[PDB]
């Protein structure tokens, strides 16, 4: 990721948040996709769309931590990857791909609380 | 739009947060660039920022309303609105472009508020 | 939609372009949730996935739309659109919001066949 | 980036293009912000509309390769990341934030290419 070298580039920590956002969307983009193909499918339906709303969300708020609503959109990614984690977390013993973003998803939640 | 369509023909008012949140999202967007055209865009740095923002949230928003962090999203999407609506309000004596979406920023604000 | 609103007010047809992406944009949003809550749900696996990158395609397509990649991004919009279609046109008899997305994807596939 | 870990945890190289689409995604709407707050961005003006464009595309692209459209995808995203590689590659004397990006728009280009 270049967040660091762009942040200190501009004319105008929080760095950990933006890497984070985006590694945080990608997983839980992959984690939808992962369960979506999973045959107990239809026991996951709250986590695949959980996942879709937290790589929604957390595009969202890398995006405009990229560039005021900052503190709010962080706020409310933090909120979104906590209930994300927590739905993740319960698939962790069964789902490999469940425990690898539940625990982005933990990492993601700090980041966004520490950024506020 | 077929926000109203689709959300009765699903297995399981907000409606019309579904389509400002697109309408607001495409409106903001068109609305960045034009700034970003001006020949005062010296001077419209934070609006187009805003408004890109509010492409993003409202986007995010409205996919999620699509589809719990809705409640808290919608909060956000409505303070976004707001701020977004406030700056483009400013420069609507000599844009258009910033009449027009200074508009739909306060439309989709209302709806937000009111879909909680 | 204020999409032909902003374009005369911008300092520098498609307009149904972008309408018909935020719209096909929004529809597939819903369309996936839908299918993701039907109880045949494991055989539309296919389907969600379509409707979740047909979303994710038409947002990046209007948006870019909204502000040169266009020509190439709405060939590749248009190729998305009637994927979609097909696989939405499959389920038509059976789920009613799959007969609605299919024909927002029918139309949007036209209108950015036209845009070219 | 937890790309590679979740592709070989899905029940169902393209994890070089995901980590660079994500990379690329947050770096162009850093650029387009930083060149956004430069004295010179009356210059900019096509430089941040790439810029836009190529974070909305390498989003939409990364997305989709999380999860068919991708071949086409990935030749648009190549395209786009292309043509911001060469603008920012302009301005990569003066500023430093267009050296970095450029040379992250072409490792993405690259990314894509091969991809396909
Ligand atoms: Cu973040
Ligand atoms: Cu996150
Ligand atoms: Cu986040
Ligand atoms: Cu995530
Ligand atoms: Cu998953
Ligand atoms: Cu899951
Ligand atoms: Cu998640
Ligand atoms: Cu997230
Ligand atoms: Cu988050
Ligand atoms: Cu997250
Ligand atoms: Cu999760
Ligand atoms: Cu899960
Ligand atoms: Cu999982
Ligand atoms: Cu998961
Ligand atoms: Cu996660
Ligand atoms: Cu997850
Ligand atoms: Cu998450
Ligand atoms: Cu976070
Ligand atoms: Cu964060
Ligand atoms: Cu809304
Ligand atoms: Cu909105
Ligand atoms: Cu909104
Ligand atoms: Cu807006
Ligand atoms: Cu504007
Ligand atoms: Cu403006
Ligand atoms: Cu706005
Ligand atoms: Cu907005
Ligand atoms: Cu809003
Ligand atoms: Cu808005
Ligand atoms: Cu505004
Ligand atoms: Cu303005
Ligand atoms: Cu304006
Ligand atoms: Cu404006
Ligand atoms: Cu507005
Ligand atoms: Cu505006
Ligand atoms: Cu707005
Ligand atoms: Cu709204
Ligand atoms: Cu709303
Ligand atoms: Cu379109
Ligand atoms: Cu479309
Ligand atoms: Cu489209
Ligand atoms: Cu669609
Ligand atoms: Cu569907
Ligand atoms: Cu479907
Ligand atoms: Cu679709
Ligand atoms: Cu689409
Ligand atoms: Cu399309
Ligand atoms: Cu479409
Ligand atoms: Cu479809
Ligand atoms: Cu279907
Ligand atoms: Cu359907
Ligand atoms: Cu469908
Ligand atoms: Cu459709
Ligand atoms: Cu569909
Ligand atoms: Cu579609
Ligand atoms: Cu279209
Ligand atoms: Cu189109
Ligand atoms: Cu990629
Ligand atoms: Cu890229
Ligand atoms: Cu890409
Ligand atoms: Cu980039
Ligand atoms: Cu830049
Ligand atoms: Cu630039
Ligand atoms: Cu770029
Ligand atoms: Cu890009
Ligand atoms: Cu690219
Ligand atoms: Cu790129
Ligand atoms: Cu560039
Ligand atoms: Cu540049
Ligand atoms: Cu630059
Ligand atoms: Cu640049
Ligand atoms: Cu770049
Ligand atoms: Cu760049
Ligand atoms: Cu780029
Ligand atoms: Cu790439
Ligand atoms: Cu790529």
């Amino acid at each position: 990721m270049h967040v660091e070298a762009m942040i200190s580039k501009h004319p105008q920590s929080l760095v950990q948040c933006v890497e984070m956002c985006f590694d945080c969307a990608q997983t839980c983009a992959a984690c939808a996709d992962a369960c979506l193909g999973e045959d107990k499918v239809a026991d996951l339906r709250h986590c695949i769309r959980l996942n879709l709303d937290c790589a929604e969300i957390c595009v969202a708020a890398g995006s405009i931590a990229s560039r005021s609503i900052l503190r709010t959109m962080l706020q409310t990614c933090a909120e979104m990857c906590r209930m994300c984690e927590e739905e993740c977390r319960r698939h962790a013993g069964n789902h490999e791909h469940c425990r690898i973003c539940a625990d982005v998803c933990k990492e993601c939640e700090t980041a966004c609380r520490s950024a506020t």
